[PDB]
């Protein structure tokens, strides 16, 4: 009892709408991403109907990178890209409304994957 998952026995550090990179029929999509600290777990809910946490990202063992806006050939949309590579070698490219909030979330994530214990 007063147990659940070990994703969410972590308080939130950092929660706010970001743009992740799946193409199923975009290319960048806008889902509220939770933040979440101990295990190390970013979750992310779509805004037009899944507040049910459709994944958890395994910052346990992740890094964070500055990504130099890889966007070649194709329009600037990957500009303010921050990638996180989890320990599973996943490279999770996200972004976020502004090059400020990005860095921010590089921050989020970082300091959130320490906690790998």
């Amino acid at each position: 009892d007063v147990i659940l998952k070990e994703e969410f026995r972590g308080v939130i550090i950092k929660q706010g709408c970001l743009l992740k990179q799946g193409h199923r029929r975009k290319n960048w999509k806008v889902r509220k991403f939770i933040l979440r600290e101990d295990p190390a777990y970013l979750h992310y809910y779509d805004p037009a109907g899944a507040e049910d946490p459709l994944g958890a990202i395994h910052l346990r063992g992740c890094v964070v990178t500055s990504v130099e806006s890889n966007s070649n050939g194709r329009k600037s949309e990957e500009e303010n890209l921050f990638e996180i590579i989890t320990a599973d070698e996943v490279h999770y490219f996200l972004q976020a409304a502004t090059p400020k909030e990005r860095t921010e979330w590089i921050k989020a994530i970082q300091m959130a994957s320490r906690t790998g214990k």
